[PDB]
């Protein structure tokens, strides 16, 4: 039996990675390129929609639309749970991890209080895993998951400390079915990492929510995706594994029927999946 829906939302502040970013990596990398920052690249690239790391609006944009909320989207493609980004070359210019996004949000309030009615949306961790696997990180995966969890708890704590009261925190996605992970033969490692984060993080957040008197909702993206991928015809999906828009090793022409694909490229879902995700995330709130 379901409990009462949460109160409406009129403003979202979103923090996270390329599953949320609605233009920041594009803005920031154009700035870094203009400045001559060593190793900078234009992100996300040419085969993306309006600076999103997809072919359409991300889940949090859909959430905002669903709830009747304005969105300030601080998320940055490549963001890790800590201070920095998968793209190591960004750190000379800006700390664009979750912790750096929180810092910049709290430093730019311009003597206004944090809005106690704004929903602070947090969706991060995938790049902790991708960085670890692509650059031979030394932590055991269980320890990396522990750091990811601690980093996300610290963000909620620091936002609350400053006056935030309302949160939505997204679980790990199912990294084990990401095409780049399958291609890397890293399905078991992704399974282990994501299960450790998703077991531990909601326990840490329930403790913090009670201690600080927060309204905090947990979105289990793994349950969401498992249901989609077990019953794809119900949602009009046909292709669960092939990217619509191949980019690895090189860019190839996009599929003709992207609204029937799960994945846009080798790491990121399509606008259709983002739409279903945003609608599912909106389910806990009254309009």
């Amino acid at each position: 039996h379901t409990s009462p829906l949460l109160a409406p939302v009129r403003q979202i502040h979103a923090f996270g990675d390329s599953y949320s970013d609605n233009g920041e990596s594009q803005r920031l990398t154009r700035e870094m390129l203009a400045k001559g920052i060593a190793g900078a690249q234009a992100l996300p690239g040419e085969v993306y929609w309006q600076g999103r790391w997809s072919n359409g609006p991300t889940a949090v944009e859909v959430l905002a639309r669903q709830l009747g909320a304005q969105l300030a989207d601080h998320a940055v493609g490549g963001a890790k749970s800590g201070a920095d980004n998968y793209y190591g070359w960004m750190s000379a210019y800006r700390h664009t991890g979750l912790a750096g996004q929180v810092d910049a949000y709290l430093a730019t309030l311009d003597g206004k209080p944090v809005d106690g009615q704004a929903l602070h949306f947090i969706f991060v961790s995938a790049n902790d895993f991708f960085e670890h696997e692509d650059f031979a990180g030394e932590q055991p995966l269980e320890q990396l998951a522990g750091s990811s969890v601690a980093n996300i708890r610290a963000a909620v704590q620091r936002l609350g400390e400053a006056g935030a009261r309302r949160f939505l925190v997204v679980s790990s996605t199912d990294l084990s079915v990401v095409p780049a992970v399958v291609a890397g033969n890293r399905v078991e490692r992704a399974q282990r990492y994501l299960q450790a984060v998703n077991a531990s993080l909601p326990i840490q957040l329930a403790a913090l929510r009670k201690t600080r008197g927060l309204e905090l909702s947990w979105f289990d993206h793994l349950t969401f995706s498992r249901h989609l991928r077990r019953n794809p015809a119900r949602y009009g999906l046909v292709e669960l594994d092939a990217p619509c828009q191949p980019t690895q090793p090189s860019v190839r022409p996009a599929c003709a029927n992207p609204d029937q694909y799960y994945f846009w490229n080798e790491w990121h879902p399509t606008r259709r999946v983002h739409q279903l995700a945003g609608e599912a995330m909106a389910a806990r709130y009254a309009r």
